[PDB]
């Protein structure tokens, strides 16, 4: 018969980062994470993690995961049914925001558990195969001089053929100087993406984008606030560079309304906000219908399991917040990433967890 | 290690039908089926079947399945990857029509095999659970007087709370007489659906639908030709009764274009034409985004395995063409249908297959 | 000289409710609230409260309010600037959901402190006057027989000329019987509103609304999920009854996108989710441009201060969660509510707080 | 304890101007103003002024201000309520045009009185702070040769980083030669705006704007008549330079229709035509929803109090008609303008008023 959930625990950690990532709104210089364990009555504990953005989110997210989780004891391990139940539970309060991250975190852990119980990676459960997905190396604001060694190692050693950096921290001249430097340093055969992290308004985005058009950029990411779907659509209409967005939209319905608005050319759901594996698969069918190339936002380990069954799969984003607390950290080979199992391939390095844990 | 396909065989049968199903275009008085077996190297053979509509399609379908199957020998049993390969293979010739039915038939048999290999129903592989799905009993043209015994049995014994019949064979008076008779016999608490089988043009469909709105119909199905998405949309715009369609549209893209045109209020894909299980799941995401209740068209055994994971699941259509040749025929309990495994719950009663096989 | 914030504290309480409020998704039989205090350097502490929906949200919300407030300590008490600050702080994480309720709770407390500092009700600070706003009495599921006495009291003692109840818990017959009984009991000159609390899909909402059209309802509230803007709009297009929504949308952009999609005929923002007073005022300008009548969702004490400066002000919803812990609980006179100051008129009954506090 | 209005008086003056402002329709070489005084019963007199465009409007505006004011005797000083009363009073006759300017002038004086009564600048009453707003220096037709000294002072001494000039007075070659000369004199890092003052039709606007594309203009202002919203939208859709407009539109509804038509990329309401402070606040909500950057049209003293609470605040226009008759004339520092109080910071230099008064 089917495994049942027996308990749920969540722990907060703050991991270190070598590359401090400056963005238009400030700097992320550590990895605040929430580590989720779903125990079963069949000798398996499912695992997933959330990137929490800021230390302030950790305590609330832990309360949520554990309080939602407690009510799941005794329930059959059936992700689709569990997702429907969480939907009903939070219908009135709202599942956008921290609640939805807890819900998506739990979903990933349920699927990880199912994978473990079967001795297979999640990607095989989903009817696909674990194969190399094109990846890009995701940075904060870069400087072609100061960061040359790092970028050399990325492209030469790890084989990356795509790099993303950040802009909107200053004026247009600052963005242009950065991109011009990068394009000169990396040459014409490396893809370059630019992420504004929601920092512009539509008129200013249109203006900057037109002035960056000569650097052969692959996409412009979140040019304006994520909630501003109409403003994204306006920028998209006038842009000669594809518009990428989605990492901050909530659940399959959030994607359905963005697509209805025509907000972007590309999407990149975040597994923590799209409703975990279950919600991702829904959106994959939406993106196929809309002919929208679909990439992932961080959570590279889990994202590697869903991109191979995504009809319009595009890029996997490499930004490694969790490696320090994982038994088997992400590996990039020849600029690509392959899913690792069983489950999602998330098992904790407990000595490191103990070191970086916070309460 | 993942199973590989070793071979594919297809057999044609014509099963007997208790009651002839008269429609606007003719009569279906038997069940021309293609039974598909996909042998693997792990002691399991995946099964699925196609309803072929007419005996004329049997030989061509057998050939196509065997020809395509032969080319898949040695390949890993990975439904998503196999579907992508079949897509590329038929991109130029086209996979609408008989080729598409072959392709979808193969896909169902692959998932069936995965389920058998796991010892689980396909629905559990898909992250859902096998649970009772509301069903309706699907008839040809009915006559309340002549068909009372059958309808009493359907409602009183099998617990059906919804009945579908056919229209468009004659004039509007004929349709109205039929429906009025049925509604008087069955009372207000049984759902009634009406299927025109593509027999009207948009102006006539609009005219008939307005005159039938007093009988509290649940839906009007395929009022005009299935290819006529614009015509469906025009009927839908003017109709006070929900418009149902989709059993004849091809693959996830066929649904994406229909939805983009606003062809219908409800949809009911056929697993044989939507791209099997793999195609169905894509369309389930689209239907959720469009807020379109999604039902099934025939193939009730396999349909029972995908409706439980379909966000907008509506009705399962019960029309039993295959019962005669299955080891475990479809069961209806209290007007609902529950998925049976392992796999899709499709294993052949060989003595019956021998009896009804045509060559 | 402008006051500065010196600290922020939040306390959780669960207040008793005389009458349970059954809705389509469950029952609210208590008032889990978060009471917010913002101390200033000018002898005034600003107050606001949040209705938290479920006890599960209380600890995380208290954490968020205190943690955000800690970071505002030392800033000038300038609500427009503080809101810009909070926007930038949560731009990446997201301010939908619990975070947004904390942000809006803080905003209301800032304006409450300003009013206290001036010795004026907030409404006069906003260039308006404290004057009676039409109100309706907001119930759970009602039964005209069982609840005759309560409704008589509401109409005769408090002068209500409008009543709202809930539906969608069961089938259409149940909704119709409830509304039919209420219209028969109350007669044609009492306004009746029906709230589905997001429980239907668009097709089913359209079907039920058409059947309820003869009861002369004032509005149908949240017929489908709040996130489903395109779905609301599809319902609105087909509905002969005005569609009301908004109590679950986030900040002025959430309203801008809903209005752009044509989701509803009426709106009713919740001060906890629209961005407090500061967010409300922005939406008031949007609703004026769109000619959308604008009512409030709960928080009647604070809502009384903003409706008098809302160009399209419609109704104030009376649902009294907080009276138990207020020094001056809400009063309804002749079916209307008048704003009370100074500030928002929220000061705590500390003995009651001590009684109902939960930790 | 709310102040009541006791009387209203208005005086006409014609102030001298340093240099003529030539535009496509004529020359403004003086400042015909209406100075408005609202006396209250609490020892404060509210002040505002109108720019009247032409001496012909002075007598009628004085008449209207005094006649309307006379009917406000004894009314409570509540701007939102007074605006609604003025709306009802002029609904039939119409409040577009001279009546609307008198109405908006009164509103500004009411807010100024409230700020004076509180001992605070209006911006602080509105929940914002007095902070520097980026400004541009607003000229008539310029010649880079003849006007070099004036423009060097503007950019070097006063720190302006943005300059606006007028076009449409002759043919396209004239506009182009002028812009070319200005761009050469000012260099790349000074913003340049061009105001056609409604002098073109849409086809001619489209033709001229395309020819001015290479001069890096910030905006093209009122390319066609202000009432021609459809014509503005057509220019906007074809224009590669942002279209600015709005200085001549009437009240929040005038903006709502222009925004609904998609008339412009940017707007710049005139406090005299938008409905004073009260109407400006409504339109600020609209511009936020539409993501439209919002600047001011003249009345720089009062505009400095509302731009700080305008979510999409863009530029403050510096054109100083009133400095001659103010106790504290506008000050520009480092190309920015900061609100001064109390009230709107408008108090009259009575000896100057006497010198420039016309009767
Ligand atoms: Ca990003
Ligand atoms: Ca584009
Ligand atoms: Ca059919
Ligand atoms: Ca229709
Ligand atoms: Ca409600
Ligand atoms: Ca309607
Ligand atoms: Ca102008
Ligand atoms: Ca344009
Ligand atoms: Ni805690
Ligand atoms: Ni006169």
């Amino acid at each position: 018969t089917t495994a049942a959930i027996t308990g749920v625990t969540a722990r907060a950690v703050i991991t270190p980062m070598k590359r401090p990532l400056r963005n238009a709104f400030g700097v992320i210089d550590s990895g605040p994470l929430v580590l989720i364990d779903v125990t079963t009555d069949q000798g398996v504990t499912g695992h997933s993690y959330l990137f929490a953005y800021t230390r302030l989110a950790l305590k609330p997210l832990v309360h949520l995961v554990e309080d939602i989780g407690r009510e799941l004891a005794g329930k059959a391990l059936v992700p689709v049914d569990l997702m429907k139940a969480m939907d009903a539970k939070f219908r009135l309060l709202g599942w956008q925001g921290l609640v939805g991250m807890a819900v998506s975190g739990l979903d990933m852990a349920f699927w990880d558990a199912l994978g473990q119980l079967a001795g297979k990676p999640v990607v095989e459960l989903l009817g696909g195969s674990a194969r190399p997905i094109p990846a890009y190396d995701s940075y904060g604001v870069l400087d072609a001089r100061d960061d040359e060694r790092t970028l050399r190692t990325a492209c030469d050693e790890h084989g990356f053929r795509a790099i993303k950096s950040k802009g909107g921290h200053g004026d247009l001249a600052t963005d242009e100087a950065m991109i011009k430097g990068l394009r000169a340093l990396l040459g014409p055969d490396i893809a370059l993406m630019l992420d504004f992290n929601q920092s512009l308004d539509p008129a200013e985005a249109t203006r900057r984008i037109a002035r960056l058009a000569d650097y052969d950029l692959t996409w412009i990411e979140e040019p304006v606030p994520q909630e501003n779907l109409s403003g994204h659509a306006a920028v998209r209409e006038r842009s000669e560079i594809p518009i990428q967005a989605g990492e901050n939209w909530w659940f399959p319905r959030g994607f359905a309304e963005a697509i209805a608005a025509g907000a972007s050319d590309f999407i990149m759901p975040d597994l923590m906000k799209v409703g975990g594996i279950t919600g991702w698969l829904n959106v994959a069918g939406q993106a196929d219908a809309a002919s929208i190339p679909m990439s992932s936002h961080i959570l590279p380990e889990a994202s590697a399991h869903v991109l191979p069954v995504t009809p319009t799969a595009h890029f996997l984003e490499v930004l490694d917040f969790a490696g320090a607390i994982l038994t088997e950290p992400l590996r990039v080979i020849d600029g690509k990433v392959t899913a690792k199992g069983p489950g999602l391939g998330l098992a904790w390095n407990e000595s490191a967890v103990a070191k970086y844990q916070v309460t």
